[PDB]
């Protein structure tokens, strides 16, 4: 109302207040010491209190940007430590606000984050949690500045749940560290989709950013009239653009507009959002992101009547031609919930193709009679490649599943290094235990999910150091293109043998005693450079190699001085491996 931070304050409560503070203002300042912004927080706090005691007292009324720069501009050491950005406290409102958000450090060159021991974890998590919480708060705000602070915060809650349960268990470690690595992929995944989102709004562009939307809305909210899911495209597509400009407050703002507009209009959208409708402002708009798809109308007709057998179909089309393909993508999208939304993005575009080509035809209704036919083999190619890939995750399990990957994209691009050809193999095997576990209808949207991330991972990586054309072609292909292309990589013909390196095969008794996970990694490592040495050997030659080492690790790990029969019996291996392939 008249006092931006008291109104703030009232409706985030204090804890909320006091968290969202210190994670905004470590995503600007992200090389002051924690003490410096507990200090901030507390100064921001009593400040904030005074405007809720009383919305007129002094400097209560003004705006929560102009607070925010205020406060930036107050810092001491600001020119010394972050030069440029001081020059923001030289403009006037609303020129500051922009200058600051142009000068945030995407990469702050702080050492990676050690997850240090549980006893250390648990102890210093009982003797004071919130130094521990607020202390890591800050420490992952100051590293990933752009993190949509709220989300942040959800996160937060999280590892708290985790180490609460966890640190009073009898085996704490147990129960901790698979937590622990579960929260740090998600966070790692929304981190990468948060930027992915940007990065492609303005790659791709708004059409198609309103189109990947519709079909998502309407997947979602199948009772929704076309018009409401317009709107609600309209809207989004405002709060995206807002977002990924950068501003935290214009952007929380738009996105809890939104929320309301959704939460007021539920009889109109979804029988599921009464629970998310219930929550306060801070965790209603990411309940609604969050909720189950809608069950659709029961009695839906084919699509046959309004996108092939009506006359006005080319009438309707050259009216609106984007309203049109809209409604196609609503009336489809919300039928097949089952779909990814690249896969109905496939049969939009499918379908405009056509249109474009016969309505342009003295008898449109035989040029585009027989479209939806086009749809079959579209749908069917990631319908087969989910059976063949998830019924793999079945007879193998995560760990062999990753290794037949391996060998499998090792010999499609064998000149990718093996820790990229390891870590994608392991993240494509850890999308199988994500999306193999869901049923039929969920399977192919989280599948599309989790490879968005895993791909735009592979495809930066490679675009910064490049070694394979055929993956350059595929990660500049279009949006709907990129997964296919990756589906459509053959075995390469023209790659050359590796020379044999008699390091890279040599294992020591080290092996025995390396947590699961990096032993899984050094085998891994050696299956890459064993297929990258002799990519002409076959299944048969591979599997006998594997069972051979399979059988050495057993043998050379139970026996007496290990690290002798390593080296010797190893030799063994190594040699009648060589002649066998
Ligand atoms: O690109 C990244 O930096 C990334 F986000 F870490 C990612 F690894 F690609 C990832 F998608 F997060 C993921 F961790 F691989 C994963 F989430 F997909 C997973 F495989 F671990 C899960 F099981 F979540 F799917
Ligand atoms: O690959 C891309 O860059 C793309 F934009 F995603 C696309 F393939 F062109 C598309 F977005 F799907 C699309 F074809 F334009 C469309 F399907 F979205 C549309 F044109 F049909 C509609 F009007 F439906 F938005
Ligand atoms: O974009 C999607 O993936 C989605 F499924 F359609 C959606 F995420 F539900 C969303 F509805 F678009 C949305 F963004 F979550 C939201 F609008 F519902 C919101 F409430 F989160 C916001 F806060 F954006 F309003
Ligand atoms: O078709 C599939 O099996 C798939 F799982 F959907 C796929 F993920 F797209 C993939 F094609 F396997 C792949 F992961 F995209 C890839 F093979 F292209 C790659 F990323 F692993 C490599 F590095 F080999 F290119
Ligand atoms: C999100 C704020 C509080 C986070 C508390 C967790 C701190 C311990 C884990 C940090 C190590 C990096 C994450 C990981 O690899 O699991
Ligand atoms: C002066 C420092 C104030 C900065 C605090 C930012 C508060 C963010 C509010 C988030 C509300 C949730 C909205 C949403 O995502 O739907
Ligand atoms: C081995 C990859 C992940 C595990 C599940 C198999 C996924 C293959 C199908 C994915 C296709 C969805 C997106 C698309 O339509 O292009
Ligand atoms: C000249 C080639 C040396 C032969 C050594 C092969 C090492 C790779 C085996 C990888 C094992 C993965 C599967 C398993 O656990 O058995």
């Amino acid at each position: 109302h008249k006092s931006e931070v008291a109104h703030r304050f009232k409706d985030l409560g204090e804890e909320n207040f006091k968290a969202l503070v210190l994670i905004a203002f470590a995503q600007y300042l992200q090389q002051c010491p924690f003490e410096d912004h507990v200090k901030l927080v507390n100064e921001v706090t009593e400040f904030a209190k005074t405007c809720v005691a009383d919305e007129s007292a002094e400097n209560c009324d003004k705006s929560l940007h102009t607070l925010f720069g205020d406060k930036l501009c107050t810092v001491a050491t600001l020119r010394e430590t972050y030069g440029e950005m001081a020059d923001c406290c030289a403009k006037q409102e609303p020129e500051r606000n922009e200058c600051f958000l142009q000068h945030k450090d995407d990469n702050p060159n702080l050492p990676r984050l050690v997850r240090p021991e549980v006893d250390v974890m648990c102890t210093a998590f009982h003797d004071n949690e919130e130094t521990f919480l607020k202390k890591y708060l800050y420490e992952i705000a100051r590293r990933h500045p752009y993190f949509y602070a709220p989300e942040l915060l959800f996160f937060a809650k999280r590892y708290k749940a985790a180490f609460t349960e966890c640190c009073q268990a009898a085996d704490k470690a147990a129960c901790l560290l698979p937590k622990l690595d579960e929260l740090r992929d998600e966070g790692k995944a929304s981190s990468a989709k948060q930027r992915l989102k940007c990065a492609s709004l303005q790659k791709f562009g708004e059409r198609a950013f309103k189109a990947w939307a519709v079909a998502r809305l309407s997947q979602r909210f199948p009772k929704a009239e076309f018009a409401e899911v317009s709107k609600l495209v309209t809207d989004l597509t405002k709060v995206h653009t807002e977002c990924c400009h950068g501003d935290l407050l214009e952007c929380a703002d738009d996105r809890a507009d939104l929320a309301k507009y959704i939460c007021e209009n539920q009889d109109s959208i979804s029988s599921k959002l009464k629970e998310c409708c219930e929550k306060p402002l801070l965790e209603k708009s990411h309940c609604i992101a969050e909720v189950e798809n809608d069950e659709m109308p029961a009695d839906l007709p084919s699509l046959a009547a309004d996108f092939v057998e009506s006359k006005d179909v080319c009438k309707n089309y050259a009216e609106a031609k984007d309203v049109f393909l809209g409604m196609f993508l609503y009336e489809y999208a919300r039928r097949h919930p089952d779909y990814s939304v690249v896969l109905l993005l496939r049969l939009a575009k499918t379908y405009e193709t056509t249109l474009e080509k016969c309505c342009a035809a003295a008898d449109p209704h035989e040029c585009y009679a027989k479209v939806f036919d086009e749809f079959k083999p579209l749908v069917e190619e990631p319908q087969n490649l989910i059976k063949q890939n998830c019924e793999l995750f079945e007879q193998l399990g995560e760990y062999k599943f990753q290794n037949a990957l391996l060998v499998r994209y090792t010999k499609k691009v064998p000149q990718v290094s093996t820790p990229t050809l390891v870590e994608v193999s392991r993240n494509l095997g850890k999308v199988g235990s994500k999306c193999c576990k869901h049923p039929e209808a969920k399977r192919m949207p989280c599948a599309e999910d989790y490879l968005s991330v895993v791909l735009n991972q592979l495809c930066v990586l490679h675009e910064k150091t490049p070694v394979s054309d055929r993956v350059t072609k595929c990660c500049t292909e279009s949006l709907v293109n990129r997964r296919p292309c990756f589906s459509a990589l053959e075995v390469d013909e023209t790659y050359v043998p590796k020379e044999f390196n008699a390091e890279t095969f040599t294992f020591h008794a080290d092996i025995c005693t390396l947590s699961e996970k990096e032993r899984q990694i050094k085998k891994q490592t050696a299956l890459v450079e064993l297929v990258k040495h002799k990519p002409k050997a076959t299944k048969e030659q591979l599997k006998a190699v594997m069972d051979d080492f399979a059988a050495f690790v057993e043998k050379c790990c139970k026996a007496d001085d290990k690290e002798t029969c390593f080296a010797e019996e190893g030799k063994k291996l190594v040699a009648a491996s060589q002649a066998a392939l």
